[PDB]
């Protein structure tokens, strides 16, 4: 019953998505926060293809698919190299120096989409897109092992229409390792002490209180909210096969079109749902 | 061919292990190329007809394992075990997510009272689809799924038979373009890939095999059985699917030819040999 909320300028409206195929080198060579199980690269490819099929085939977005680069094992995680807000694209300077060559082809793709490009070139600045939470009315930027204060300052200078606040992020995480937007004014949030401390800080800094959807698995707090024509609220979330008790929480969004999306292989290299796309609203 | 019936003939089987396909196969099974949408209900009907050939028509005792929705490729039981005489090699599939399929196959082959050997070496991979047993020796394709260590463990397991390796290209298995069509008879595709592999196989062997060349590589995958009171039996792809290849099989005048549809499972590279493990219990 959310279909009445379809609007060309609604929060979460997108027309285009940029994604990038994963290389075979991802299985052995992609960075990961913990030693774990062997990545099944063929299964990861199939899951990525299904994720792309949701964005393009099921939801109707125009998907730009960048080719894999075997020398960039993390290149599937396009979120980290660009932040798009309205008509402006910030090309980031990733915290991991070997990922910085990923920005070149993202830049070309976003230039083709007629976006206004700003490049993070300050040699003292790092920022991963995964540390950036855009709520629809402000930005929160995680200060992490990958994103620093200067990177957040450049983001604030680039997106002059929005307030920007920083939040400290622990250990080897990104801000969106445990949160994301699940709808207008609605933050999905994990249950760990790290996640709860972070939400407390963002709530205290903001002009207004966000609603929250608390899930028991931090990783399952990473979802993709979209507002799609003739549907309204749409949410991609981790499957009940992967995280049954978090999927049950999302089931309460009775006016959302809920789409379960498997990501069990890329999870092994810290790849969550938001990581694998950059969303753009090209207003016609 | 009926006079060729013998409990020790090449291709004699008494039992088959198969596994039902899960609903998740349609969207989640691995596949070599993007293609058409899988019709899962039609795939299931086709699998049921295949099982009916092995059990009802040909009289094998069929062990039917249940589908696991978490293992979308689990219907393809060939890849997880190779059986030779009274010995079963439980393989270590090339795709790591498929390795949990071995558990229930291992269980089934123990109830059949076979000698079980498990490929556990963390450096070894082997898909049963890469293994051609000719009745005289093994050929093992070195592919994106099967490596040298896997073939060595196969050779150490089946000590009564010579084992030789053959390079396999792309996203293929050795039996993506060949299979046994009868005693000393290899069905082989017409492509340059298939012909080069057959040439290598013939150079390494003590003796020359007879061949049956089919114009469609995929239709060179067939199942040969020696069945009591029948002799030569062959399951092959239908004339509706591969008319030019079915014509070639129609030349086997002393084989009982059984056309078997596999049009849906072919979309995820599932051919005839993939869907069963055959066993001869004396």
């Amino acid at each position: 019953g959310a279909a009445g909320l379809g609007h060309p300028a609604a929060f979460g409206r997108a027309t285009h998505a940029v994604v990038r195929a994963l290389p075979e080198s991802l299985g052995q060579h992609a960075l990961r926060s913990a030693k774990g199980e062997e990545v099944d690269v063929a299964r990861a490819e199939r899951q990525h293809q299904l994720y792309v099929g949701v964005l393009g085939s099921k939801l109707g977005l125009q998907v730009v698919e960048l080719p894999a680069d075997e020398s960039l094992p993390d290149c599937v995680f396009v979120e980290d190299v660009a932040v798009v807000c309205e008509e402006t694209a910030l090309i980031t300077r990733p915290g991991a120096p070997s990922r910085r060559k990923e920005v070149d082809m993202m830049k070309e793709a976003l230039e083709k989409l007629q976006l206004n490009i700003v490049e993070m070139k300050d040699e003292n600045a790092t920022l991963d897109g995964g540390d950036v939470l855009f709520t629809g009315r402000e930005f929160f930027v995680g200060l992490s092992k990958r994103t620093n204060q200067r990177g957040a300052e450049i983001l604030a200078d680039t997106f002059k229409d929005y307030a920007v606040s920083t939040v400290p992020v622990a250990d080897g995480l990104h801000l969106k390792s445990f949160c994301s937007m699940a709808g207008p004014n609605l933050i999905a949030i994990g249950s760990s002490e790290s996640a709860q401390k972070a939400l407390k800080i963002m709530q205290q800094m903001s002009d207004h209180r966000y609603d929250k959807l608390t899930v028991p698995d931090d990783i399952a707090a990473n979802c993709i909210y979209l507002n799609i024509p003739n549907k309204g609220h749409v949410l991609l979330h981790r499957t009940p096969e992967e995280y049954p008790e978090s999927a049950k929480v999302y089931e309460k969004l009775k006016d959302h079109m809920l789409i379960p999306v498997s990501m069990s292989e890329l999870e092994k290299v810290d790849g969550l749902l938001t990581c694998c796309s950059v969303l753009i609203n090209k207003k016609v």
